[PDB]
């Protein structure tokens, strides 16, 4: 219910605002300002392609005019803790009587310089803080009656969350009791609950997923677990606990049409999709330790292509893999929901 | 060089003391007392099989008689710090000892304990995540050394033992060999390394990478201690180990005759060739990374007599076609050769 200002300097049209743009694309909260000095006065729709109006202002001070109650950090430096230029914006929000939402790995709630400026009633939320009372997972989710669908990917930042959400909205539209489960800071900021898995200690990672899945599993027909990471990314781990903790019934593989190498580490290739499907299936079944878990279809991210090319790419992916496929954001999720439902 | 007392309440013959029992089995430090209420006055050899003589006493206070200088927490509850641990810790600190803490809950910045700490003593939180980690980038692939990672069909089966024996066999042969600890026990035994299970998921591969890069240009072969198992439903650690170290060879560890997971009996252990395919597939990423073979099988035959162990080894060879032996029982040379000829 609180009016939001999103700190988004250099991230509206740049590369560091993934969180902020995701919030602008999906949050039902009343977002009253986008803070980006590079885009002040510009049209959010024209420069991002998101169908929403929010004034873009030069700074937190310029945002005050819109009376925001919470400043949400929507940018993150390429592996760089807290940049020196952030503090001024953070402190300005605090002195104005605002609360702070922080999705970064570095916690801000116990920094004296910020606590001193935090006015009564206001709070600083470190979204990545590990949930309490985690234990080791035991595969208990396999016992649940609901379907458990995990989005997996050929790389990170390709639409895994978008796919889980679109699949959730399609199941809801068709009359199923559906629930979306957040597994990253953005997802948790959107839903207001879940777990930022990449900040959980290795020992408790699977348990963090299991715990959330056991909390809602008996109350829904289908759970849509937000994917994270990739087994093709050399620095990623989070896919394993997602699979182990959730004991998925079906997998949906997300992939950006035409991508042949990891984005962060361009030397690492993306194998052909049939090989990627085999990899995930083998991991999900544990070579026989767990039940067979199929990749039921492919969610192809074609946003960079014209409609004609997008359709060809979809057609090519089906021919290559022999599985159902579409761009769920672009053309709808029913093709993949059906694939999930008739498994 | 410091005299060690191991806090091992309920862990000498129960299930929570894997760490202390491994220190008793492998530590070159002079261990002067095992602390366990359940086994005070009993024979360590008779109740555990381990050969070194160490008196088992009722408490830290009863251990003082043996002049211990360091209290090592060799137990972990299934939970943070149980209420019955506090007296034991304070008693050791007041008596001028250091504390070596392998629990997930850090003890070095607790006012009450820190106040009891004397000059020249410390409280070491072994599970503290290392500073300034980055997300891994496959940098280990550029190192000229061999990077051998032990993997397994379950946890607590001898992955660390296998890594150690291969390391010790390599050192004997004159090669520049280095053992890399990846858990609390191995870090205590080596004094350095990383407690992987306490690292945040995002930086886990990077914690392994960082360590491998430190020692990779100065040795011919690194022995990365294995953790977890891809067959265990709660285990995550094996992936970051594979990703961060970019291993050249894998050595699969398996307890002879084990058909199902220990902690979760409903979960079966598939035929070894299927386990091998799983590990090899994960290691290659289906083509994203180089082909990494499981070159041999380290079989834990401890629970069997020699005849049944030799035969179990032979069955594994017949079933997998790979070199195999029990390294802790018949020498590591079989598997070291399998590593070196790949």
């Amino acid at each position: 219910n609180q009016r939001v200002a999103i700190l988004l300097h250099e991230g509206t049209t740049g590369t560091i605002g993934k969180t902020g743009l995701a919030l602008l694309r999906y949050s039902e909260a009343p977002i009253v300002a986008v803070i980006d000095r590079n885009c002040a006065g510009q049209s959010l729709r024209e420069i991002t392609g998101i169908y929403r109006y929010v004034p873009i202002v030069k700074s937190v001070e310029a945002a005050l005019e819109y009376k925001p109650q919470v400043l949400v950090i929507g940018i993150a430096p390429k592996g760089g803790g807290i940049p020196d230029d952030y503090w001024i914006e953070l402190k300005t929000a605090l002195q104005a009587g605002m609360s702070l939402v922080n999705g970064l790995h570095t916690p801000l709630a116990n920094i004296p310089d910020l606590n001193a400026l935090l006015q009564p009633g206001q709070l600083i939320w470190d979204v990545r803080k590990e949930p309490a009372n985690l234990d080791v997972a035991s595969g208990a989710a396999r016992t649940l009656p609901c379907r458990r669908v995990l989005t997996v990917g050929t790389d990170m930042a390709i639409g895994k969350m978008s796919t889980s959400l679109e699949l959730h909205w399609a199941a809801k539209l068709r009359g199923w009791r559906s629930k979306f489960l957040a597994t990253g800071q953005t997802g948790v900021m959107l839903e207001g609950d879940g777990v930022a898995l990449d900040a959980v200690r290795v020992d408790f990672a699977a348990g963090a997923v299991e715990q959330m899945v056991m909390r809602y599993g008996k109350n829904y027909d289908i759970l849509h677990i937000e994917g994270q990471g990739s087994l093709l990314h050399p620095g990623s781990t989070a896919t394993l606990p997602l699979i182990r903790g959730s004991q998925p019934t079906q997998l949906v593989l997300v992939h950006r049409a035409g991508q042949t190498h990891n984005g962060n580490n361009p030397h690492v290739p993306i194998p052909p999709l049939p090989e990627v499907i085999r990899l995930y299936e083998t991991v999900a079944s544990g070579g026989g330790a767990f039940g067979t878990v199929p990749v039921v279809g492919i969610a192809l991210n074609t946003a960079h292509l014209d409609e004609y090319a997008a359709k060809e790419a979809i057609a090519h992916t089906i021919a290559e893999t022999g599985l159902p496929c579409t761009d769920v954001v672009r053309f709808g999720a029913d093709v993949l929901l059906d694939a999930v439902m008739q498994n």
